[PDB]
């Protein structure tokens, strides 16, 4: 009877699936063992069953007070991206980060072929055993779209398989798209395989331990293994989208970005649309989808995340979201913060780690809306909690993952295949001292030195404590998919081909000691970078960039903000600051710094020295 896994298929058929994908299907239900096969096709029957199957089996909450809103709540060892077990596979180390000259790389990990299949070895035989391999056809990107890369993901999690339904295109339609042509290969598994040999921590199976997220991009494969946290366990995010994606973009002549991509317009009509890529946890999701405070301008989001960025034949870098979601940070968001979001998650949206009211709500530090009285709180721990106890009610790295096209401001060309072009590129950190609210690049090559710059406080979204500040280039310290220095060189060519209109580059602080309001009041500085596109007479050169002039900045309804403190270039922060950049870019970048990165460092110093 062959290789034929057809008894143990509950859903679909292995015949109606393409030659390469039904391969790849029963090649890893005989390395993993399940007990049912389960091929997707992404109906909302289907959506409804798997909920009903989760609450049924104690994985998930229903929300009663909510339209088809269901909690997670994990494993407290599970609960956010971990770096050190996150890998990329290549034959050269040389191709997947640069070599350093002390100890070890910070722009990735390494592991050889070898280790990495004894690795897997040791994980994935048998993983899946008692246990549902779901079958997800998925499409990053439209369907339809030339843009658009498909792929497989098989995993044993059915939150995953409802997180993905929401996070990409995900069914029938997706396998149709595809016929015979090239798919990512992504599997996954939690890695518990029936009888437990491990007690289970709040009905969430996971593999601590053994947690791997590793990429092969030679192999057009992704394997990751323990965790079910949505940055290990969605692989068309991160993995896919990010990791392998920013590979494939080197080599084909685009980019693959962490990056948001939104539209705004002014008062008159006139739109713009901007990207910004901050580090993870420090701002894109509220800025994408922000309202805006001044009266007359309109902010729209393409995405929050992830950006897959093209130059077309007349010289626009052209963007898309490949996205069809938002895996948003949940504390904070209120109203005041974050209307859209609101608006958005109110249906058809899994929450992870959140509190839940007696009444079928949800709650988080931040939310900005007391309960009434009589009202109890569970928190994510799944205790009763109340602030006489110093622990919060919902985890830092607690998620809402909510479709895209519920967003009220959700722009009307979201979906459009050729994308939306982008005239302004947004750096930006948590930087609590020395860094101006907002800066302008002096050049493309600037900018790309500007990028490869950043610093940002640590935060809830990976494994680093003590709001720590650490170096996170263009928002990619945990997401290059190759060699740094070679990203670096990638970014730098785009300034050498012809009729390209470069986008301006900024660098924002949001996060300066708050002596800065944010959130809506943050499109006053988006009104400046919109003016300085069409090329207003608004700003004033300094060292580290142009930065806005006096009266430049719309401040009304804002007299108490001290512009001195907020725009103040210290020379003694600054000659430091390109010190401490000039030691990191030679050590962790070394022989593939590319010399204008170098350059504009020795340019930097050089300005400041002027002082
Ligand atoms: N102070 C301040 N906090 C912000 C701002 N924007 C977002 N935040 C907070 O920082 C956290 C991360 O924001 P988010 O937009 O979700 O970051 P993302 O994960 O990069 O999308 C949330 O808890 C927000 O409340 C801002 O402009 N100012
Ligand atoms: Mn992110
Ligand atoms: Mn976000
Ligand atoms: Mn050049
Ligand atoms: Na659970």
């Amino acid at each position: 009877n062959g290789l034929d896994f057809s008894a143990k298929v509950i859903q679909g058929s292995l015949d109606s699936l393409p030659q390469e994908v039904r391969k790849f299907v029963e090649g890893n239900a005989q390395l993993c063992q399940p007990e049912y096969i389960h091929i997707c096709d992404g109906s909302e029957e289907e959506y409804g069953r798997l909920l009903a199957h989760m609450q049924e089996e104690g994985v998930i909450r229903k929300l009663k007070k909510y339209d088809n809103c269901w909690l997670a709540l994990t494993d407290p060892r599970d609960v956010a991206r971990i770096e050190s077990k996150t890998v990329i596979i290549t034959q050269e180390q040389r191709d997947t980060v640069p070599i350093p000259k002390s100890g070890q790389s910070q722009l990735g990990r390494w592991m050889s072929e070898e280790d990495f299949e004894k690795a897997f070895n040791a994980r994935f035989p048998g993983c899946m055993k008692g246990r549902t391999m779901y079958v997800i056809p998925f499409s990053m990107g439209p369907l339809g779209s030339p843009l658009a890369k498909i792929g497989i993901e098989l995993t044993d999690s059915p939150y995953v398989v409802a997180s993905m339904r929401i996070m990409t295109r995900m069914g029938t339609s997706v396998l149709e798209a595809l016929g015979d042509g090239e798919f990512i290969k992504c599997l996954h598994s939690v890695g518990c395989p029936l009888p437990l040999k491990k007690p289970l921590v709040n009905n969430w199976a996971c593999n601590p331990e053994l947690t791997l997220i590793a990429h092969l991009p030679d192999r057009r494969e992704i394997i990751s293994f323990g965790s079910g946290y949505g940055g290990n366990s969605l692989l068309g995010k991160k993995c896919f989208a990010l990791r392998i994606a920013s590979r494939l973009a080197k080599e084909e002549g685009w980019l693959a970005e962490h990056m948001l991509i939104l539209g705004i317009t002014n008062p008159e009509g006139k739109k713009k649309y901007l990207a910004a890529a901050f580090p993870s946890a420090c701002g894109k999701t509220n800025l994408a989808m922000m309202n805006p405070t001044l009266p007359g301008w309109k902010v729209e989001c393409v995405g929050d995340d992830i950006a897959w960025m093209k130059f077309d034949a007349q010289g626009n870098l052209r963007a898309i979201n490949p996205e069809n979601g938002f895996f948003g940070v949940a504390p904070g968001t209120s109203v005041k913060t974050n209307p859209n979001a609101i608006k958005t998650i109110q249906k058809n949206t899994i929450f992870t780690n959140v509190a839940e009211t007696s009444d079928g709500g949800v709650y988080w530090e931040g939310i900005d809306e007391p309960l009434a009285p009589g009202v109890t709180i569970t928190s994510w721990k799944n205790k009763e909690w109340r602030p006489q106890d110093e622990e919060p009610c919902a985890h830092p790295n607690s998620r809402f993952c909510t479709p895209a096209s519920q967003c009220p401001i959700i722009d009307p060309a979201w979906e459009s295949p050729e994308g939306v072009p982008i005239e302004g590129i947004i750096f930006g950190g948590r930087r609590p001292a020395g860094v101006p609210l907002v800066y302008e690049a002096l050049s493309w090559q600037h900018g790309v030195f500007v990028g490869a710059a950043m610093r940002s406080e640590a935060t809830a979204a990976a494994e680093h404590k003590g709001k720590v500040i650490m170096r996170d280039p263009f928002a990619m310290r945990p997401f290059f998919g190759y060699n740094f220095g070679k990203y670096l060189a990638h970014w730098l060519s785009m300034a050498h081909r012809p009729a390209a209109k470069l986008p301006k580059i900024f660098h924002v602080n949001w996060f300066r000691k708050f002596l800065w309001p944010g959130f809506g009041e943050n499109s006053r500085v988006l009104e400046w970078m919109f003016g300085r596109i069409e090329g207003e007479d608004s700003a004033k050169l300094t060292p580290i960039g142009y930065v806005p002039k006096e009266d430049a900045l719309n401040l009304k309804g804002l007299g108490d903000v001290n512009v001195e403190e907020l725009f103040g270039i210290s020379k003694e922060f600054w000659e430091k600051e390109v010190e401490e950049i000039d030691k990191y870019l030679e050590d962790q970048v070394n022989a593939d710094l590319p010399y204008e990165i170098e350059r504009e460092l020795r340019a930097l110093k050089q300005r400041i020295s002027q002082m």
